[PDB]
RNA sequence: UUUUUUUUUUUUUUUUUUUUUUUUUUUUUUUUUUUUUUUUUUUUUUUUUUUUUUUUUUUUUUUUUUUUUUUUUUUUUUUUUUUUUUUUUUUUUUUUUUU
């Protein structure tokens, strides 16, 4: 899926019309958005205190 | 439906900086916000010392009675028509959730 390439089509997945249901979202991947964000909030980061 | 930092142009990151500076010190003197002199109870005329007293008195007691600010008699849930007894219910439903 060329994840690592900054000059590629992946970050414009939706607006290019390549895919309609992205496999990288919070709705597609809940409870991995709770993990990680909870860890960062418990590691005293102010960004993760606002994650839903 | 889709989403999920009320994040983001790129840069940047002391609500720091001319240069020089650093007692919101200083004329020189000075240093009781002391002092004429001499005094020192914001004492005293002499008397005097209950903001006591006419005498008499001494419950801010009393006419005599009296002594529940009780009582017609009867009574004694400031109960009761009967019936009743979720200030429940159409049916279906049951996140004041959702493209």
């Amino acid at each position: 899926q060329e994840i690592d390439k900054s000059t590629s089509y992946m970050p414009y997945l939706i607006d290019m019309g390549i895919s309609a249901k992205s496999p990288y979202s919070t709705i597609k991947n809940p409870s991995f958005h709770f993990w990680g964000q909870l860890v960062a909030a418990l590691c005293r980061s102010k960004r993760a205190l606002n994650a839903r």
